[PDB]
């Protein structure tokens, strides 16, 4: 016990998830990304005869792509299938709060014998004051050491990035398998809308299919925020006219009004896609040069 123990506990509250169990069928689309991810991290467990005598497995796995596509949900799905402990490591915030944390992290992962370490926004470790450049350098050196080291005592490392071009060559070398996570297609944006609109009534004049086409380029997080924004505005029109006594007395179901076409029109005009066509060009070019076999 003592300071080292509370360090382990402080990292535990930050990295372990509240709902780490995601199943593949709970994730829309990503059929190609799911297949490439399972072959890279699940097939070696299933076929040790093939991956110890025919073809060695990939050493590291890096998920690249635009933000809001569900890289964290896919990483949780790998942990749920493999039956492992899931650590959600935010690299950008772990540097702010050194090298000891990196070793303690992998020491915890080894302690919870089968563990999946998800290192999110791993490109931030290679960020160009002076102390930050030294702390990020120490964190990167200890990370390469731990990643170079990795039946029931298995520790796999999964990484994700929205800017793969910012990852150093030494860190890219420990992430052999690179998998692109795409934005939803025209068909994919339609099912994400209806799943996000399962607890809110919609006026009949609202055209969901017209919305699914207009939101081309939107990520899964963008569609969610458009549905949450339109539902917030419809809910606020009821709340604003009510008194506190009435607000306290009304239940969840009575406070949410139906969402109108004006709400969706306003939410869509306030929330543009976070990814441009030029952005997708950069991902494609990077995938051509560095995409894994």
């Amino acid at each position: 016990a003592g300071y080292d123990k509370d360090l382990v506990e402080a990292l535990e509250r930050d990295i372990v998830s509240r709902n780490p169990s995601i199943h593949w069928d709970d994730i829309a689309d990503l059929e190609e990304a799911k297949k490439l991810l399972r072959e890279a991290v699940v097939l070696p467990m299933w076929m040790p005869d093939f991956f110890k005598g025919i073809r060695r497995p990939w050493k590291g796995v890096l998920m690249v792509g635009p933000p809001g596509t569900g890289k964290t949900m896919l990483a949780k799905a790998v942990a749920t299938e493999c039956g492992t402990t899931f650590f959600n490591v935010s690299s950008s915030t772990l540097t702010s709060k050194s090298e000891k944390l990196v070793r303690l992290l992998f020491e915890m992962a080894r302690f919870y014998a089968p563990t999946t370490i998800f290192i999110d926004q791993i490109d931030s470790i290679c960020s160009r004051t002076s102390d930050e450049h030294e702390a990020s350098r120490r964190v990167k050196s200890e990370l390469l050491i731990q990643m170079d080291g990795v039946p029931s005592k298995m520790v796999m490392v999964l990484a994700a990035t929205n800017f793969p071009w910012d990852i150093d060559e030494a860190l890219r070398r420990r992430l052999e398998k690179r998998i692109y996570i795409p934005l939803p297609t025209a068909k994919g944006r339609a099912e994400l809308l209806k799943i996000n609109l399962r607890e809110v009534e919609l006026d009949p004049d609202i055209q969901l299919e017209d919305i699914a086409e207009k939101i081309e380029g939107y990520s899964g997080a963008d569609i969610t925020n458009v549905c949450r924004d339109a539902s917030l505005m419809a809910m606020r029109r009821r709340i604003n006219g009510l008194s506190p006594e009435e607000i306290r007395a009304l239940s969840k179901e009575e406070l949410q009004m139906p969402v109108t076409k004006g709400d969706f029109e306003l939410a869509l005009k306030k929330i543009a896609k976070s990814v441009s066509a030029a952005d997708l060009e950069k991902y494609e070019k990077w995938m051509v040069e560095f995409g894994s076999a």
